[PDB]
């Protein structure tokens, strides 16, 4: 599948930046050489933190147009209860933002018990970096929405 | 319970390949073979993850017009807490889908500890066939929509 | 409390009748015995399984009008997740169709870790029939609504 | 704080009356006495549970006005997993009533592993009775909210 | 990131104001001393507890006009299962009063285990204050709202 025509949004937060950078990567990456996407097609936001992601996404999905966007942070679990009650309603309000707008919102969230799962989940240590998978996701998504 | 003149839709995603087609076409034969449905009036649709049914289907719910939409996709619990927010955001999200639209939607989603036991529940290794439910209630939900 | 000119809808799931009946029974018996309810203002329409009580409802309560309906369905704890995720979209579901409509909307919902403790809280056993409760609850909500 | 144009209204359920009576009370007299609430201010719906607490809620923030409303009710966990589910859905709920009337709501809702927990809350036993709590939290919100 | 004519909203609960103090001064001193925000345009209104911070927020945000606002409360598990669900209620309520109004909510509450946790994140005891972080959070998602 190819979308030159497509304009694709990527918000991403900034907690954990060592984890976020490789799949940023691996999305713009793979939606460019495997589905020709242009480069000036590919808007790139950031905020905070996750809990921002959908916030921000809102936001711009007002301002402009895009076939499809990309939410993309990671969570890491911590001594006290945050972790569970922040990954619930993002993840919800991701879901929420999508259906409302009607944008196709692809999910690249990645809720971890230690540093060491996402950096291999980022392509690292002999893992699969799953950026890849969200933009081919993201521009099947945007075709079809048309 | 018959539906020739009912348009069912059915949305699957594409993890765990190996499951998924069991169980479409248990909802398909089933539908064709017992309910008297007709292979035209049967749309099969397709999406990257079970994260991207519920845009699926709102998206498809949108186009044409279906008396009742399936949709089917397996997660598997890994090594973080992806399983549990995908699983919760999503099984949420077809529900508001269909309350929202008016159109049924019917759950053909495993939520599964491990491949055999989605296997199993796939009609595989001395297990029933659960999408052959799906499609019996695809039609009955179909008929009383009417 | 008496409700002669009352309306009330009951919609049941048809898993794991051997509980489900009871629980009808035990509502209908009470609100007719107890509140005098007409067998005529009563109708009792079911579907598949608990997942399609939700839906069923608000599609019933767009047909016609009534003053207070029940939904019932018994969900039981099996191998995989899923029933802990139908539990929770059930019942968040259930609730929107109230708060949305207007028409109060009764829990008639067992979630229970096997059949047993269905059957106890359908009256056999030597358990009291939670049916009975859930029909003069109806009647209850239904004259406060008017 | 005082509020003597204030109108409160008060939804509580009737399971575990021994517990809920102690809360009204406390709830009341802590209005009045402290905040000076009048007595003919104050309406006392009540409904059969606490999955009817919002929906009673509903009805009534229509039929009237009020300033603030307090829920009350308290869940005992049993051996299903009934408890865990009523409670999100009805805490979910309250917040919902609240914020799509935009009246303020009071979460008098315990949920407790046994009636001892309860009673304790309630101001028996050697316990604070949080219905006082409540009641200023009611009138403080009500003031606010003009 | 400065902003001058940013006008910012904390709404703060009252329980356990001995870690709450130190987080809106944080979030305070913050915004002034590293963005150069004017205490003029900062409004610090509160409410009893968490449970009301989606309320409160809400109404507010309709009196005046804001760039962004912070939430900030924290809970701490006691005996009861009332920690879990007033936690996951106000997390989703607040993010529901976000995307609803269009204005950046930022996320200060804290759901801990005992009060040493909530100090140590409030900056006592040798930990980091996370009001500071909240505070660069308004700042940047106010300005990239406008
Ligand atoms: C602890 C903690 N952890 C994270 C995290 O791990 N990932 C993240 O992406 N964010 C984390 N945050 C911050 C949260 O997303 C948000 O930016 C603030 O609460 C203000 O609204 C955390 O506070
Ligand atoms: C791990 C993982 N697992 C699954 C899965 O098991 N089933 C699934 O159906 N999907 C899985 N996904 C992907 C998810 O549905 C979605 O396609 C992406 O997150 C982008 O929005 C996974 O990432
Ligand atoms: C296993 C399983 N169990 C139940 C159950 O226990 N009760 C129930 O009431 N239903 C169960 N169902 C079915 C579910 O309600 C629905 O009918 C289908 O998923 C199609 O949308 C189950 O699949
Ligand atoms: C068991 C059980 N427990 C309670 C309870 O503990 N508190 C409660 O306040 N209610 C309980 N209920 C009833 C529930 O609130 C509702 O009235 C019915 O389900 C019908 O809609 C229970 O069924
Ligand atoms: C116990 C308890 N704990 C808290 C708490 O820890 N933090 C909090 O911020 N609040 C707590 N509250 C109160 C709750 O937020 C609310 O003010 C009332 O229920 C009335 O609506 C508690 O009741």
């Amino acid at each position: 599948l190819k979308g030159p025509e497509l304009r694709i949004l990527i918000v991403h937060a900034r907690y954990n930046l060592q984890a976020i950078e490789p799949l940023v990567k691996g999305a713009v990456e793979t939606m460019i050489e495997k589905h020709d996407v242009k480069l000036e097609n590919i808007d790139i936001e950031s905020v905070p933190g996750s809990w921002e992601l959908p916030q921000g996404i809102r936001a711009s999905i007002a301002r402009n147009t895009y076939d499809a966007v990309i939410g993309i942070g990671v969570l890491i679990k911590g001594s006290t209860m945050h972790f569970e009650y922040i990954s619930e309603a993002v993840v919800h309000g991701l879901m929420r933002v999508g259906l409302d707008s009607g944008v196709p919102v692809i999910l690249g969230l990645l809720t971890v018990l230690n540093e060491e799962q996402a950096l291999y989940r980022a392509g690292l240590n002999g893992g699969h970096n799953h950026g890849n998978d969200w933009g081919s996701a993201a521009v099947e998504m945007g075709l079809k929405a048309l």
